[PDB]
């Protein structure tokens, strides 16, 4: 495992900030990352309130 | 740090469910948000398990 980045949390923030939202995707495409990274930046983020989402809690379920 | 016990769990729990979210799956298993969530993503990655909605927005607080 590669430890987390606040280089690329910034710059996930910046990206955001620019936006009404974005998902994943978008932010990855967008600095040229890969999608895993950036959720994998996200959620942490989102436990210390510096990102929200929507909708704020999805429901899980069994493929 | 990922535990395939509590995967396991998780599964059983939600097989049993039309779904749930993670809070309440955490207090059934009596276990905290954090680590439910991180073993669900983990799980989410291998297809193990799905979300509604599968792509969130993201977005900054103000």
């Amino acid at each position: 495992s590669n430890p987390i980045s606040e280089e690329m949390n910034l710059k996930i923030l910046a990206y955001l900030g620019t936006k009404q939202g974005a998902k994943a995707v978008h932010i990855a495409q967008s600095l040229g990352a890969q999608r895993s990274e950036v959720n994998r930046h996200l959620y942490r983020m989102s436990e210390d309130g510096r990102v929200r989402k929507h909708p704020q809690h999805p429901v899980w379920y069994l493929p």
